[PDB]
């Protein structure tokens, strides 16, 4: 008669909380997705041996055209469990499902956990300071997206940080690095030149957080477009007016060059 | 010969990752704050029961001015952790801990834990659609804080929603309600006369998020500023342009005005 959203964290298996944890193995039934994104420090296999259950994984069809069909009729007698990478709800599409359950007659409780919109703050940047976010999606055929730069050209014209999120491919398993992100919007500017992503324009790379040992770079992009940041996931973040706090951080724990200290503060 | 800081979370113990959990265990020294937020659902001695070690509480400025004579003298020779509510690196200045770390030759890491900034995704609002965030500080003296009113307005003009933390003296463990939150508001449109926060302004509270039962409001100023959110910790958020799903979430789970479903572009 409950479902639990649970939320597994950032890299690994041991992303998710204690109350998470000990929930997920009170429940008679789990099922957990990894369409909106994966886990690249774990593997079904260790989340579900850590859990002590058999995880029934469904795709975003499932979700989103069948969660009252699939999920919510197992949820009517017995405990369930809903397992998503980082924190529930904060996908789009996920806060609807809990109207869904209400309209099924199902309780719902959500067991939060890490998220990047939070773990972002290891790049040292004030996360009151953080804009609108956004997505840089591949071009394809005859469509090529450019929303993102407009965003960051708004945040940027306020002082604002811009989070972005990478393209993913979760079936096919490919993600876009913050290096082919890094081309798209260069190609953007070269397009719009509204002067807002260039050679000399300051980033942020954030990669693996959650894990022990991620990889935390700010640079300018001519430096950085070809730089290795390691395996996925990437997130990109373009800095608006820096803090000088914020360049102290970037150029004693990311490795950025002492001269944001006076160009971008 | 290393320093981590672990975020405890939410609302109680439990709110820590695995990671972190595991980790705090095989600690030498344990020491955290809290004074950054407050844990609603636990207490000190359940902490310490959870990791199985004594916490030497820290005062804001046994932090902020000796840090480095305290906490780090530690980790030289031994595996010290800092404890902070939600997660260490949000909304605090703790990131600059970590230079203070570096410059005396001790290894840190971040152990991340459910923020308050990821966890307004319960809310129904899209998290991508958040712009800067700001804090509602208790009046001093002659001294009458106005800053977070500008915040909203420039949010608002571009139709983004606007998370506001609210004042915290933990010494004197005062914590600002949404509602008192909302009577600073209204003063300050009275000295502005922006029209950006007045009795016909649709809000939203979020109380003692992490919880299992947290309080999650949405109306409209004139209705729940004399309305009881339960106890601390609160947050309040006012909105931008409502997509139709954000609406339809207020409605059937914030109890918000059916009338809010209609929105005006
Ligand atoms: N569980 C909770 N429910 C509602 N508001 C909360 C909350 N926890 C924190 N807050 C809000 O966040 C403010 C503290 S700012 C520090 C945030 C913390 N580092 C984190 O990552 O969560 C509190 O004053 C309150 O306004």
């Amino acid at each position: 008669m409950v479902l639990y959203f649970i939320g597994l964290g950032l890299y690994d298996e041991r992303d998710i909380t204690v109350k998470g944890l000990e929930i997920a193995k009170k429940c008679d039934y789990v099922f957990a997705e990894f369409y909106t994104s994966l886990m690249a420090g774990t593997t079904l296999g260790r989340i579900q041996k850590l859990i002590g259950k058999e995880i029934r994984v469904l795709s975003r069809e499932d979700v989103e055209l069948n969660f009252e069909n699939i999920v919510l009729p197992l949820a009517k007698e017995n405990d369930v469990a809903f397992l998503t990478p980082g924190d529930p709800l904060v996908a789009t599409t996920h806060a609807e499902l809990r109207i869904r359950a209400k309209r099924a007659g199902v309780e719902s409780y959500v067991i939060h956990a890490p998220s990047i919109y939070s773990a972002v703050g290891i790049t040292g940047l004030h996360i009151y300071k953080f804009g609108k976010s956004a997505t840089v999606a591949y071009p394809e055929g005859n469509w090529f997206p450019t929303s993102y730069y407009d965003v960051i050209k708004e945040n940027a014209e306020r002082g604002l940080h811009t989070l972005l999120f990478l393209d993913i491919k979760a079936e096919k398993r490919m993600y876009m690095t913050a290096n082919e992100a890094m081309e798209l919007l260069l190609k953007v500017e070269d397009m719009k030149k509204g002067g807002v992503f260039t050679d000399d324009t300051l980033v942020v790379v954030l990669a693996r957080a959650g894990s022990l040992n991620p990889t935390i770079r700010a640079g300018y992009v001519k430096d950085l477009i070809r730089e290795d940041f390691g395996d996925p996931p990437h997130i990109l973040i373009v800095p608006g007016k820096l803090h000088i706090v914020e360049a102290e951080y970037l150029v004693e724990i990311a490795g950025a060059p002492r001269e944001i200290l006076r160009v971008n503060v």
